């Protein structure tokens, strides 16, 4: 068939239940994760394409960078409990991997603020028990998918894409191949 199991996406041995709908991974270091935000814009090329009624939830890891990499999920889950993903997402990623200015949780912190975020603001919500529990969801959703790397995203905690049986060809044909796929398991 056009879709198939072990092509474009596998199916996970042990379901997730609970789990968001669609459910992306990513470091801040990872410089494939760079490629699929900043240049193959994979995130919002999928929300395109979405059913109504489906929500994206995107988490950060811990397992690239060290003591920084744990600072980049906790000022992740600070990003969201804000609600300002938007506006940090691009220099979180330039900061880290293009101008590499960012070395220390203080510089991540510098980010927030160039973007707006008063630091009040910003450093009740480091310090919040509400993000040390979301700090513990990415790490916990990382846990339920098995997971050994990113970018990832997995669909309805059953599915897995495999970029790897997709073309590379057109970047752009990949891209579409990647969002049409997710839009499939979504209906599922």
């Amino acid at each position: 068939a056009q879709y198939e199991d072990g092509k474009q996406y596998t199916t996970l041995e042990k379901p997730v239940a609970g789990a968001p709908q669609v459910l992306e991974f990513f470091s801040f270091f990872c410089p494939h994760c760079y490629q699929f935000e900043e240049v193959l814009h994979i995130s919002d090329n999928v929300k395109k394409k979405l059913p109504e009624g489906v929500k994206m939830t995107k988490y950060h890891v811990n397992f690239m960078g060290g003591d920084l990499g744990k600072d980049l999920t906790q000022a992740w889950a600070v990003a969201m409990a804000l609600g300002v993903e938007d506006k940090v997402t691009v220099p979180l990623f330039e900061g880290v991997q293009k101008t590499q200015t960012i070395r220390s949780a203080s510089d991540i912190r510098d980010v927030f603020i160039n973007a707006g975020i008063k630091g009040e603001e910003y450093d009740a919500a480091w310090n919040s028990f509400v993000v040390k529990s979301l700090v513990a969801q990415q790490e916990k959703a990382a846990a339920d998918v098995q997971l050994r790397g990113v970018p990832a995203m997995f669909v309805n905690g059953k599915y897995q894409l495999n970029p790897q049986g997709m073309d590379t060809s057109n970047m752009d044909v990949f891209v579409q191949q990647y969002a049409d796929t997710v839009k499939y398991l979504s209906e599922k």
